């Protein structure tokens, strides 16, 4: 599987059956249909004792990992239920300014969706995680090309160092709350995993607030390699997900 011609999502179904589920995603977020849930509680996002640990290209995107052996950085409130840990963060990016998330919001397009991944801790490890309806919680974050945002640079840097797939980097320190927006608003809904295995066990919490990045910081992304070292470049850009069918699903807003 990729985000080719011959191995794009089109082609997932084959392989994941699941590609045509009944809970997946990305969706489209219609604003004027969103149903306004006054029983939402506000997002409680500690992150204040996280602990990153690389940073690899998988040959489909790059992820930063972090150490999840411990509640060390850790997602509650909102719509969910229990405490989830971060275990890794990822963007979704386009060729162009014009596309690359993989959520839209009343048809919009950003240039990039930032995924923090987050397991359920009663289930232990995150392996087991995924064998529950909810197991997991992914925050996404737009991104949008405007002014540079400091708290990527470290991010960028790096990308040198893990260009082509199998490729990672030592990366600690780092810390998270430098991607997070002013606004913790959001909308919320039950889908899935963006990519194979498009596991449906995702507790959807995408961010009303887009960060702005800069081009450069942009570019950056878009001069990794979906091929492993040695072999004929591919760049990696355009790895997103079209939007899937709601479904009956209904996406709630806390605001
Ligand atoms: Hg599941
Ligand atoms: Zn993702």
């Amino acid at each position: 599987w990729g985000y080719g011609k011959h191995n794009g999502p089109e082609h997932w179904h084959k392989d994941f059956p699941i590609a045509k589920g009944e809970r997946q995603s990305p969706v489209d977020i219609d604003t004027h249909t969103a149903k306004y849930d006054p029983s939402l509680k506000p997002l409680s996002v500690s992150y204040d004792q996280a602990t990153s640990l690389r940073i690899l290209n998988n040959g489909h995107a790059f992820n930063v990992e972090f150490d999840d052996s411990q509640d060390k950085a850790v997602l509650k409130g909102g719509p969910l239920d229990g405490t989830y840990r971060l275990i890794q963060f990822h963007f979704h990016w386009g060729s162009l300014d014009g596309q690359g998330s993989e959520h839209t919001v009343d048809k919009k397009k950003y240039a990039a969706e930032l995924h923090l991944v987050h397991w359920n801790t009663k289930y232990g490890d995150f392996g087991k995680a995924v064998q529950q309806p909810d197991g997991l919680a992914v925050l996404g974050i737009f991104l949008k090309v405007g002014s540079a945002k400091p708290g990527l640079q470290k991010v960028v840097d790096v990308l040198d160092s893990i260009k082509t797939k199998g490729k990672s980097a030592d990366f600690t320190n780092f810390d998270p709350r430098g991607l997070l927006p002013e606004s913790l608003d959001y909308w919320t809904y039950p889908g899935s995993e963006t990519t194979p295995p498009l596991l449906e066990c995702v507790t959807w919490i995408v961010l009303k607030e887009p960060i702005s990045v800069s081009s450069e910081q942009v570019l950056k992304f878009r001069k990794l390699n979906f091929n492993g070292e040695g072999e004929p470049e591919e760049l990696m850009v355009d790895n997103w997900r079209p939007a899937q069918p709601l479904k009956n699903r209904q996406i709630k807003a806390s605001f």
